[PDB]
């Protein structure tokens, strides 16, 4: 782009080097909030008296030699994790006034490799929507149109990346919330390996209760180095790095359909083009294969999951409530389609397919999904149903990346999903590194 940020890298080597200090920085950063988040309203959270003590702090390191990875590099984290001395609501108005007395591990981690955090961006309520917006902060607007949704659950990060305030962000994903901010906004997102990352301190207000199933935490950021190093200082232990040198010989699985729901035809070309300039450089594309499971049956079985887990097993009045042996055989078919995704990647190394099957909508003030609706290429679809693009990663488990591959007619962004087998979470972002120089 013609107007630019420093990444996260190249922000912590401008510390290192000396041609900038944490401060500076931190200014620096502080100051494109103030002047580009008003109309956007992505930064609901600010902590900008501690950050520049942090910064402080980071520039005493840098003098005594010390050199972290993020050492003085400013980033802001999605609401719903914790940091001491901020509150962490949900959005919930009930909450507004809930203050963590711990950082999160990821807010820990992060810290502990230098990083200074601003502040905290925004969410829906409860984290329900692919939209950002709550009475506590108010709504986030789409940098790229400010009429559109910036996505969610993590849509305040996605959009405070999009207009450069901060180089990294974290976000949370069961139902897409990571993967569909960052196609909405344009950025770059990491679904990670289904308990790859700690939780802890992703805590629903006033509680010590994390979800326990499909919900993963990961990296947002505008490059795929950003991403690779805030996952391996992030992670339960160190993950297994690429050793993909380039798209020669790659094996891709192309899919553009879906048997429960659409996408528009800017996003099924747009993907396509991907796959192609993957082939003009020695990848092998197909667009099918017998090892494919049934998508149908799986996003079947990921919604009545999906559902329980986000209910805590509690019943509507009158209905009786899943039984928790009837719960034991729902993971036991949920480790049955994992292993029918291992078989998958026995033949390929990754699936493109749509983050969603469309661009960014326009604002919806409906809560209920179910009451919703989508337009795909003029026609009227049902939004609910584009819960099938993102159900493979979520319910299988794998790492799944949402990487820029360009925008519509209209000039919202559209995204890759780039899914690959679970615990190769750095081959799914060098995949992305790689398809990225590939359309250039």
């Amino acid at each position: 782009g013609a107007m630019s940020e420093l990444s996260a890298i190249e922000t912590a080597a401008a510390i290192a080097g000396g041609s900038m200090t944490a401060l500076e920085a931190c200014d620096a950063a502080i100051a494109r909030i103030e002047q580009r988040d008003g109309p956007i309203n992505a930064v609901v959270v600010r902590d900008f008296d501690r950050a520049r003590d942090a910064a402080k702090a980071a520039d005493a390191e840098i003098a005594a030699a010390v050199r972290k990875p993020l050492l003085g590099v400013p980033m802001t984290i999605k609401e719903s994790f914790d940091i001491a001395g901020l509150p962490t609501s949900w959005g919930f108005a009930e909450h507004a006034d809930h203050i963590a007395t711990a950082d999160s591990l990821v807010v820990s981690r992060l810290k502990a490799a230098g990083a200074v955090f601003l502040g905290k961006s925004n969410i829906p309520v409860g984290l329900a929507d692919w939209q950002s917006v709550n009475p506590n902060y108010g709504r986030t607007n789409n940098p790229h149109d400010h009429s559109r949704s910036a996505g969610g659950s993590s849509g305040g990060a996605a959009a405070a990346l999009a207009a450069g305030m901060v180089p990294l962000e974290y976000g949370s994903d069961i139902g897409g919330s990571i993967r569909v901010p960052a196609h909405f906004c344009g950025v770059w997102g990491l679904k990670t390996t289904f308990d790859a990352v700690s939780l802890e301190g992703h805590y629903f207000p006033r509680t010590d209760s994390a979800k326990a199933d499909l919900s993963v935490v990961g990296p947002m950021a505008r490059t795929p180095a950003d991403l690779a190093l805030a996952l391996d200082i992030t992670s339960k232990v160190p993950l297994p790095q690429s050793r993909i040198a380039n798209l020669s010989g790659l094996r891709i699985l192309l899919l553009t359909a879906h048997p429960e729901t659409v996408a528009d035809s800017a996003t099924i070309s747009a993907v396509e083009r991907a796959a192609a300039a993957c082939e003009a450089s020695g990848a092998t594309v197909a667009t099918s294969s017998p090892d494919l499971p049934d998508l149908s049956a799986l996003v079947a079985d990921y919604t009545r999951m999906l559902l329980v887990v986000l209910a805590r097993g509690l019943a509507p009045e009158g209905t009786e409530p899943v039984s928790l042996n009837a719960w034991y055989a729902m993971l036991d078919d949920q480790a049955r389609m994992m292993r029918a995704f291992d078989r998958l990647f026995e033949s390929f190394d990754a699936i493109f397919c749509p983050v969603l099957g469309t661009t960014a909508f326009a604002h919806s003030d409906e809560p209920d999904w179910a009451k919703r609706s989508l337009s795909i290429d003029g026609g009227i679809a049902p939004f609910a149903a584009q819960l099938g693009w993102i159900s493979m990663a979520t319910y299988g488990g794998m790492p799944a990346l949402s990487m820029p591959l360009g925008a519509d007619g209209n000039g919202l962004p559209i995204n890759l999903q780039i899914i690959t087998r679970n615990w190769s979470d750095h081959d799914a972002i060098r995949i992305g590194a790689l398809v990225a120089e590939a359309l250039d």
